[PDB]
């Protein structure tokens, strides 16, 4: 199961669903759109 909005990440990107991307900061995923 992908990680939804504001869930931490693998670091890496590996995780975060469709329409997120994992912060370099906060390591968690972030709206990409």
């Amino acid at each position: 199961e992908c990680k939804g909005f504001g869930k931490s990440c693998v670091p890496g990107k590996n995780e975060c669903c469709s329409g997120l991307t994992c912060s370099n900061k906060h390591k968690w995923c972030k709206v990409l759109l």
